[PDB]
């Protein structure tokens, strides 16, 4: 019962965290390091984020400079960005990567508000699915006699309580992306 609850609050935590990233990889607003965090480049057989492999430097609002902490991960990172979802054709000079935002337009931005709202929805669907796997556990606890209806019923209500908190936590994360 208690470990079921603990295992869930824990898993929703990770969903909210993955959410902040999804929503970060979107700039309703203007250029910043956060957008580059969802991108990953095979690092020694492990999918690693560039936001830890390089310094995302933002001079202008339409210009980002990327110095990979290691020279040899440069092309690797550079390619991860033209292949990403930002819509950029990163440049290279041997050490640095020159990225040109674009500035955006009245319409695409709207198509990114729809997007941010839509990926916050995926994340609330993931949460409710965590909440549901936990239910089938609390349900299976009660049925095995590892706990009385009384104790498990309480957990059900506590399970639901927590879900809303993590859901509202995703709500007031897409709120900022308006």
């Amino acid at each position: 019962i208690d470990e079921a609850l603990f295992d869930a609050e824990e898993k929703m935590e990770k969903a909210v965290a993955v959410a902040r990233d999804d929503l970060s990889t979107i700039r309703t607003g203007r250029a910043n390091p956060g957008m580059f965090s969802r991108i990953t480049i095979d690092y020694y057989g492990a999918a690693t984020p560039i936001t830890q492999l390089a310094s995302i430097n933002v001079p202008e609002a339409r210009l980002v400079v990327i110095k990979p902490y290691e020279a040899n991960q440069l092309r690797a990172i550079e390619t991860a960005i033209r292949n990403s979802d930002l819509g950029v054709n990163p440049t290279n000079d041997g050490a640095l990567i020159r990225v040109a935002v674009p500035q955006l337009t009245e319409e695409r931005r709207r198509e990114l508000v729809k997007q941010a709202k839509h990926k916050g929805e995926e994340a609330k669907v993931s949460v409710r699915n965590i909440r549901r796997k936990a239910m089938e556990e609390l349900h299976r606890i009660r049925k095995e006699g590892e706990a009385g209806e009384d104790e498990v019923g309480r957990a059900e209500k506590d399970l639901d309580k927590t879900t809303h908190q993590y859901v509202t936590q995703i709500d007031e994360l897409v709120k900022h992306k308006e």
